[PDB]
């Protein structure tokens, strides 16, 4: 029956601000959450939004006849280079429903074997890599992992190198995309967007948008020009057509549905790579039963995408990682219709809910009380974890396009890690999460020592 939102202390016309003045908003939130329960409102000057934490509310909030994905404010910063691409477009635009329908297929488990290749090629260059690293050496984890992503994402995205192994500086176009990313999110904290001290920073914005719209338009028109077949998604969007009204997509939006690959694949990728190995390092009883599963699987001097099937554990292990710190951590929803959630809290249609994915994942009522540890054997029998429990690829129709391509990523690369290198936490690293569209260990440093076992020919 019918209740009052629970909601943090307001302090006059800064209603609920004083409580969030961080760059961590998402860890305050769960501290909120903790406090307050499964569900509350956070009203900013100009803003309400509510904020959901238990399975219970949230299975209620994945109904898509009664909630559709919203646009947060980032995600409308971000939509200013990524344009109607699938991440930052309303469901209801024709593009959405044209690109989700042509892609589908390109991100199957299935398309996953046409990649394999491409993401060997990569990982293979990450290996190497860290071989040849002299005695004295560690490495910057979320900095190589970011790599390995973007020249993965690259490669199969659109057959283009960015060759960021073979530079300090990154290639224009991520240095870009980057800048690009860091803006829309300093945007979102800027007091007064339109005082001339935030002239350089608009005219940066617009000149990375030119550089990332340059190089894409370019790869695209050649590749019309040239007419060849690749194994990537380029040759996907540029022969397929929409099965429902039977129209192909247009160069435009290929070029958005390729800066949002990159731009929403990368840096979600190589945040969770990151965070699995900060969960091994510190749980060595986990590593080591991880490495021996990648010394029994990769018998082969490169792996097969069967053998990549075949890590199971190195599978638990990725989603453990992303049940504690899913690298995606809050997705926004609006009331399609007037409703009432949970039997108890009435919206209006337009309302706005926030999934807290950190939080749902210690829902105490399902994972049980030790929610903070690090256990991948909670995932020994995916069928039984409840449904609506375990959300890091969000929801429905508007989940994770990537999320089969960003596991057979991961899996694969971390079984390679596992099988080329002894790791040491050499600085006994505190855990700092940095956020921004997504998570990530800051600084996470490690050496590795080669187990001297030959690689790919
Ligand atoms: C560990 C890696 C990843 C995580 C945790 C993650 C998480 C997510 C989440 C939570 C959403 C829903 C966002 C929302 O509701 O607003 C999403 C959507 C999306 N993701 Fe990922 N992602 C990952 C990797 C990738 C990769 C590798 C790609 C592409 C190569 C990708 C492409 C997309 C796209 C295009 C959408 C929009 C789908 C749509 O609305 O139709 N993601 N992702």
């Amino acid at each position: 029956t019918i209740k009052e939102m629970p909601q943090p202390k307001t302090f006059g016309e800064l209603k609920n601000l004083p409580l969030l003045n961080t760059d961590k908003p998402v860890q305050a939130l769960m501290k909120i959450a903790d406090e307050l329960g499964e569900i509350f409102k956070f009203e900013a000057p100009g803003r309400v939004t509510r904020y959901l934490s238990s399975q219970r509310l949230i299975k209620e909030a994945c109904d898509e006849s009664r909630f559709d994905k919203n646009l947060s404010q980032a995600l409308k910063f971000v939509r200013d280079f990524a344009g109607d691409g699938l991440f930052t477009s309303w469901t209801h635009e024709k593009n959405w429903k044209k690109a989700h329908n042509i892609l589908l297929p390109s991100f199957s488990q299935q398309a996953m074997k046409g990649y394999h290749a491409m993401m060997v090629d990569i990982a293979v260059q990450l290996v190497q890599k860290w071989e040849r690293l002299n005695a004295d050496e560690h490495i910057e984890v979320p900095e190589d992992m970011t790599r390995l992503t973007l020249d993965t994402i690259g490669l199969c995205g659109f057959n283009y190198r960015f060759n960021s192994f073979y530079r300090d500086q990154p290639h224009p176009f991520i240095t870009s995309m980057v800048r690009a990313l860091d803006e829309a999110m300093n945007k979102l904290q800027r007091a007064n967007p339109d005082d001339p001290a935030y002239d350089e920073n608009k005219r940066q914005f617009q000149e990375d948008i030119k550089v990332m719209n340059d190089l894409v338009d370019k790869i695209i028109a050649d590749r019309k020009a040239s007419g060849e077949q690749s194994d990537d998604l380029l040759t996907h969007m540029l022969n397929g057509k929409d099965p429902e009204t039977g129209e192909p997509l247009d160069d435009e939006n290929i070029r958005y549905q390729i800066i949002t690959f990159l731009a929403a694949g990368h840096e979600a990728t190589s945040g969770l790579l990151s965070f699995a190995l900060y969960f091994l390092v510190k749980n060595p009883h986990v590593l080591q039963k991880a490495a021996e599963e990648a010394a029994r699987v990769l018998v082969d001097p490169v792996p097969s995408y069967k053998q990549v099937k075949q890590l199971k554990y190195v599978g638990m292990v990725l989603n453990e990682a992303l049940r504690l710190w899913p690298t995606g951590p809050a997705f926004s929803l609006y009331a399609k219709e007037d409703t009432v959630l949970g039997g108890e809290y009435p919206l209006e249609k337009g309302d706005e809910l926030m999934v807290l994915i950190p939080q749902l994942h210690r829902d105490k009522t399902i994972w049980g009380d030790d929610v903070e540890e690090f256990r991948p054997e909670r995932f020994e029998n995916p069928s039984a974890i409840p449904q609506h429990a375990f959300k890091p690829f969000g929801n429905g129709q508007r989940a994770c396009i990537g999320q089969q391509f960003a596991l057979h990523e991961a899996t694969l690369v971390l079984g390679m890690m596992l099988k080329h290198f002894d790791f040491e936490d050499h600085t006994n690293y505190e855990l700092d999460i940095k956020e921004t569209l997504v998570l990530k260990p800051e600084g996470f440093v490690v050496k590795a020592k080669s187990k001297k076992i030959p690689l790919g020919g």
